[PDB]
């Protein structure tokens, strides 16, 4: 009994490590960051989405300037997953998967304005910010569980 | 008329370009290759998947040795999207998106034998081949269509 109980302490520690790892990877805004989505007909999509910021422990805000299909999918089904994949293109791989649900679709506010400030310091500064998408974090997994 | 003919020609040249770019990137088997899937409840998953081969213009075969959730999703909905993304020192290099539908899940035959040979020459050589997944290619898009 206490052996299972100790394994749970352990698992909460693992979740905290994964959260902090996710925080650094997401806020780093690597160009190798994607968001996968789906429409009502089960057509899965994936697009590169890097203008991001993780707020607190359960929220990611995202700059939406392109991503037409990705945005449409989120409005229809609401579910998605972010992946930050880092690789040497040789032997090495690292990263994180953050499973998400769209919480808000904003055109103004401090969230809209803060992500707008972040967008202004990027190559896509010249692309009009159409939306600031707010996501709720559902689960964080390592890049690939392999037993 | 003339517009419809020239446009049909443009589409054909474009399609061949997409098929060839996809062929090269898929068959190279980069670490930075993924398969995004979904279940009946619209929950989207993404996993790293590089033991792959594109055959002709309509087929992708893939070794299934890990990827449990990915596999369960494919059996529920059958839909997915592969993405290859090359980035060098956080500089965008190239990539492709290949949209697919599961056609077959096999344990023997030409496809199984083919993907087995490939897997033998990998770090995952010791991982047993549980399935040869056969995909039909449904659409190929460039990485981003941002204007
Ligand atoms: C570089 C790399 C390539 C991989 N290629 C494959 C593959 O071709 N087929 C497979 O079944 N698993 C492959 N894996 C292992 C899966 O990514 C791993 O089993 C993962 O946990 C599956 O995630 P899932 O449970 O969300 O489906 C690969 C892993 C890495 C790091
Ligand atoms: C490195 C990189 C980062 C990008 N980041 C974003 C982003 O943060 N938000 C966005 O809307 N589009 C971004 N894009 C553009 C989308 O990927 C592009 O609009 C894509 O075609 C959308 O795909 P979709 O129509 O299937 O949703 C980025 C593109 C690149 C190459």
């Amino acid at each position: 009994g206490m052996l299972e109980s100790v394994r749970k302490e352990w698992l909460e520690i693992m979740d905290r490590e994964l959260l902090e790892k996710a925080r650094s990877l997401i806020n780093a805004n690597y160009i190798s960051t994607t968001l996968s989505t789906v429409d009502r007909n089960y057509e899965v999509n994936i697009a590169v989405i890097s203008v991001l910021e993780m707020i607190g422990d359960d929220t990611i805000i995202c700059a939406r300037f392109g991503a037409d299909k990705t945005y449409a999918n989120l409005k229809e089904t609401g579910k998605g997953v972010f992946m930050v994949l880092l690789t040497d293109n040789d032997k090495s791989k690292d990263g994180i998967r953050v499973y998400v649900e769209l919480s808000a679709d904003l055109q103004e506010g401090e969230y809209f304005d803060r992500i707008k400030k972040r967008l202004d310091n990027t190559t896509y500064k010249n692309f009009p910010l159409k939306n600031c998408l707010v996501f709720k974090i559902v689960k964080i997994l390592p890049v690939s569980l392999l037993r």
